[PDB]
């Protein structure tokens, strides 16, 4: 623990220097003898649950000027009380939406922070029942589209108590296409969600079995068995892709939805644990033309594109691979710019990125960041954020992971 | 204890245990992870160095199916006997080669290590001067291009003593081009080489102030004051880059050198270090066509490409800057496999790396890997690599970074 540790841009020499890192909680899974940074995934008693209550309500005040005040001592001995006597607090509407948008500030794998401080947020803590939560999404999902100029949006759904009771969302994001497996071992839709679209099967849902039919919500109330919603189709807005230059390219019949949702993970704030928090930005154009069409385990159209690009694709020094990169990803920035959907490329948003980066050091003398995400899955040397040391840290509030529901839910039946 | 590695592409799951046997550092804690840091953070004494030699020799003697044998006694007690005399201790040939073979297989941060045991040693122990090493380097530099058919090897010079009589390549690569500053205010030639420039011309070097001008060598041999040596220019293989359907891309006049070759770098085995140690092996193709010629800080070229080109260069989100990258990197392939120099694409190499961590993972219970280095620096997550689990930790035989030399050398 240094008081200070320093960051180097390898193209530009700048040097920034971290403070903001004394403040770290949580554990990295990193030791001195072994680096997990490239890993991908590396109740509670009221002994534990004041100091998190208190270390959180000391940032809130003092983020307001108001640290050490008569209103700041009467929250911490309001929620003292209220901890030793119900085991549990509520966190004023203030502490939620402060809360909420510094999760967002300390993720550490997020490119798109510049706009932390820009969220809106939705409580949603007087929820019941899965019907009410399929309500919040539905409204969650028409606020944060707004016709395609789309705006940052989290629903905040009740808190954990004793972890029997929870909220959940079970799928991994509001809006996914259907993945089905064939009997001869083949795939339709995204081949990513197989399992998960069996279990709505099950569950009652009607496939349409189809290359992009989007997913029913499964939702999950107070710990009760989850329950099948359809989201109204007129809500979800998508875009057909199609190239500048490549006609052919629309016969490709490709299309994808605009609203990028994450909804499986948790929120900690000030120790309380918000399980069900779905929350949406804007789409990074590399994350479907690079990861959702082009990964050899989901969509997988790389070798269809190059055939019809006609690239010679006998050796792969041809660099055909690259080459249809390219084009597919031009195609969705495209698509979505000419249909009038909010997305930005991956040298627009690590550029500003890195203004972000440099005004978190200067302001809050620091800014977390995880490398191996935050680098574009292409080209990414010509990207500012390669040639950037980043420290990686754990600062809360924070969203972290958590069990998949399937995994874990006591079925009641 | 026991440690998973997960590829998410293949749901493969690999079980590290070498792990448990590392014993430098990382920079990272349990609080903080270092592993986007380049750098993270005197002689050895009798103390000091013979836990070194012993666990070694241990590895040696395991390694050719004869530990705890009579003759793995005896060369313990010949070691300790030395170390307690001499204050040090010499390797015998098998081991120096030993040693260095698995220096290469430790790299964490080499995507090549496939070919970790095909490696030809150049032992150079034997070497005074400066006029010496210049005579081995040349010799390693013919071998190793060997006409265009490359072949991996090291030079190894004598390991330093008392830490005043080091060897020192003062190049970091054997082979690079010049850097001048300009009146103009702009830089001919490789920026990135400005300040060596200066000091070859500072030293002496009557320098031809061109593009690609091949440095001298600068060499120290036994903490003597570096000397001056230029390289036979036909052992210096160089390569024009063409395009297999762009005919202008040669009027850029654009060429590389065919061998990479490292020099700054320090070999330590069972406790010794090795200060001049130059190693080659052969080109990935993204080393030259993404770093070497688009860096911003380097040879920087992506916007003259992407006019010849005729791109919309007004927006970043037409991806121009992809565009042309992609045809730059083809070029430098099709240039190199014209001309029968051995290159690697990113594609076969990556699909090797992965080869070769299962084969690792079976036979010696893991292999370190840094996955910042061992992802290409384009079309990374179409590369296998991207999504394969890597742990990062630091055995020894290593190749570890020293300081520069013109930092240190008292003249
Ligand atoms: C507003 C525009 C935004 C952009 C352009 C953006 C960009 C990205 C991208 C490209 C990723 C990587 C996703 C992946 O590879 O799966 C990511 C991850 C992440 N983002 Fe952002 N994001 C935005 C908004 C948000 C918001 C509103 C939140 C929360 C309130 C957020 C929190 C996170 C978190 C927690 C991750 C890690 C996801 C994981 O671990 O699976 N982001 N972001
Ligand atoms: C024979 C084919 C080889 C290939 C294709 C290959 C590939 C690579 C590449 C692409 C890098 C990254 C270099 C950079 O970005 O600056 C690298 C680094 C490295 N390689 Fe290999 N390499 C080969 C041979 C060797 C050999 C023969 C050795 C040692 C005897 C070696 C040891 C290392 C080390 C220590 C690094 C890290 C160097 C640093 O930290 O700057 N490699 N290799
Ligand atoms: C570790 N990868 C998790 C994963 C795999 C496959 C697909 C996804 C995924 C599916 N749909 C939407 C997303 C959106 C991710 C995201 C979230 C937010 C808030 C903003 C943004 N630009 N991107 C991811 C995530
Ligand atoms: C951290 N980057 C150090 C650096 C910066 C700029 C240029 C270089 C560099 C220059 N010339 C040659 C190299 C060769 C690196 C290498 C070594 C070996 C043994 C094999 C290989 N494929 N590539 C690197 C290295
Ligand atoms: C800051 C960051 O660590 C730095 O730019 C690294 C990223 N990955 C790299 N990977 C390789 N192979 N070579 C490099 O020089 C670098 N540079
Ligand atoms: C194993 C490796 O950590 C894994 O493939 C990571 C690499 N970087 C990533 N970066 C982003 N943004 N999203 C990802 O899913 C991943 N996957
Ligand atoms: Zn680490």
């Amino acid at each position: 623990c240094p008081r200070f540790l320093k960051v180097k841009n390898w193209e530009t020499d700048v040097v920034l220097t971290d403070t903001l890192h004394l403040k770290s909680t949580l554990e990295t899974g990193c030791t001195e003898h072994i680096c997990m940074g490239s890993i991908m995934l590396p109740v509670r008693t009221k002994d534990q649950l004041f100091p998190l209550a208190k270390e959180f309500l000391d940032q809130y005040y003092s983020s307001i000027k108001r640290f050490g005040s008569k209103a700041h001592m009467d929250r911490l001995e309001e929620v003292n009380k209220e901890i030793e006597s119900t085991s549990t607090y509520q966190l004023k509407d203030t502490e939620l939406i402060y809360g909420a948008k510094h999760a967002w500030r300390n993720a550490s794998r997020c490119v798109g922070r510049i706009q932390w401080s820009k969220l809106q947020v939705f409580d949603a803590r007087d929820c019941t029942t899965a019907h009410g939560m399929f309500n919040y999404i539905c409204n969650h999902v028409k606020y944060a589209t707004n016709k395609g100029n789309l705006r940052s949006a989290i629903t905040i759904f009740p808190q954990r108590t004793d972890g029997k009771h929870d909220f959940r969302v079970w799928n991994s994001q509001l809006i996914r296409y259907a993945g089905y497996k064939q009997p001869d071992g083949s795939t339709l839709g995204d081949p990513a969600n197989v399992q998960f679209t069996e279990i709505c099967i099950q569950q009652g849902w009607k496939a349409p079995r189809g290359r992009f039919d989007v997913l029913p919500l499964l939702l999950q109330a107070n710990g009760n068995d989850p329950e099948l919603f359809q989201i109204p189709p007129e809500l979800v807005l998508e875009v057909p892709i199609r190239h500048p230059k490549f006609d052919w390219f629309k016969d490709l019949g490709l299309k994808w939805y605009g609203l990028p949702a994450v909804s499986n993970m948790l929120l900690e704030i000030g120790g309380l644990e918000f399980s069900a928090c779905p929350f949406s930005g804007w789409y990074m154009g590399t994350e479907i033309g690079v990861r959702d069409y082009c990964d050899n385990s989901r969509y997988n159209i790389l070798e269809e594109v190059a055939k019809k690009m006609d690239l010679d694709m006998r050796k792969t020094s041809s660099l055909w691979k690259d080459q249809a990169l390219v084009e597919i990803n031009i195609a969705v920035l495209y698509s979505f710019q000419s249909d009038k959907v909010t997305i930005v490329d991956h040298h627009s948003a690590t550029e500003s990125f890195i203004k972000h980066m440099e005004n978190e050091y200067r302001c809050r003398g620091g800014c977390p960041a995880d490398w191996v995400w935050i680098v574009p899955p292409m080209s990414g040397s010509i990207t500012p954020v390669f040639h950037q040391e980043m420290l990686n840290y754990r600062l809360t509030p924070s969203f972290e992971y958590q069990p998949d529901p399937w995994n874990t839910h006591v079925w009641k039946g």
